[PDB]
């Protein structure tokens, strides 16, 4: 009953054109073959470097809710069917990764064939996954290389970092000697990474590894020699152009408080690479910043075309 067309007329508003989004945020014609109970492998959003056995706990449109086998439901999380952060059963074994076992197991004595028999479940068919490590790796980025990275939790901090994982065309950025809980996946065009030496050339403070001896006398050349690591080469960095979203443009965005819901939204403010989302009809107290390439923002009509409910403006 609620329609974008009517709403736009009503508000004398415009939608953010589909051209402003990445193809993966816009595609609506792909079918979601995931079914309840199917098992697979995937990264823990809270520990991006770790892989766990997951089960499809719910399906809604082109999205699915995943559950950490053996764990409580409050670890549950939602992803889109085209997420590059989930993989087919057996992926870890085939790509040299480590798989954390279900709470109640030793990865040491874990095998899919049998876990499946023991749970009388089916593994999600591999043709559904966009990432299976068949595609080309990011050019110039290899596990072990070092670089400088913005701690997206503390934007004022640019720190000494390392590439700790590489999957399909993305890599994992880790903050040297810090918790894996500040790590994040990204690609060569990320505006949050810079080559070794960037802070120095920019007159900005570089945060060295935690507890590095004599912190303010940190020398990259020295650190690279101590670790024998290479710096990601400068040619590998290809930062993306700033986005073209304009204030007042409307779109759809997953609700950050209740991930199951997606609401009608508007662009409240903008920066070169992030937009500030406002949920129509709600308090601006809920407005939040989000990267323009985040998988949870979509153009108007995404919910309708994918079969997902859309929450109309609060009234």
């Amino acid at each position: 009953s609620w329609s974008w067309e009517s709403y736009l007329e009503e508000q004398k508003a415009i939608t953010a054109p589909v051209s402003l989004f990445q193809d993966s945020q816009a595609v609506t014609h792909n079918k979601n073959g995931f079914k309840l109970g199917m098992k697979l492998e995937g990264i823990d959003p809270q520990h991006p470097s770790m892989y766990f056995i997951l089960t499809v706990a719910e399906v809604c449109g082109y999205r699915l809710r995943l559950h950490f086998d053996g764990y409580s439901e409050c670890h549950d999380f939602w992803v889109n069917a085209n997420s590059p952060d989930i993989h087919p059963a057996g992926w870890f074994e085939k790509t040299g990764h480590k798989l954390q076992p279900p709470k109640g197991y030793k990865e040491e004595e874990f095998s899919w064939s049998q876990y499946l028999r023991s749970t009388r479940a089916q593994a999600a068919p591999k043709h559904l996954f966009v990432s299976q490590s068949h595609s080309p790796p990011p050019l110039g980025f290899q596990v072990g290389m070092k670089l400088e990275a913005v701690d997206r939790m503390q934007p004022s901090l640019v720190c000494v970092a390392s590439v700790t994982d590489v999957v399909d065309s993305r890599f994992l950025v880790h903050f040297d000697n810090w918790d894996d809980t500040y790590d994040y996946w990204c690609d060569p065009s990320s505006p949050y990474i810079h080559p070794v030496g960037w802070c120095q050339k920019q007159g900005k403070p570089l945060t060295p590894p935690q507890d590095y001896p004599d912190p303010d006398n940190f020398c990259w050349e020295k650190y690279l020699e101590e670790t024998g690591a290479s710096a990601v080469p400068t040619w590998a960095f290809k930062v993306r152009p700033p986005h073209s979203f304009l204030v007042n443009m409307k779109l759809e965005a997953v609700d950050r408080r209740n991930p199951a819901l997606i609401r009608v939204a508007s662009v409240e403010d903008v920066e070169d690479h992030r937009i500030k989302i406002h949920f129509d009809g709600w308090s601006h107290g809920y407005d939040f910043w989000i990267d323009a390439d985040h998988p949870d923002i979509h153009p108007a009509g995404w919910c309708s075309k994918t079969g997902h409910p859309l929450q109309p403006p609060l009234g």
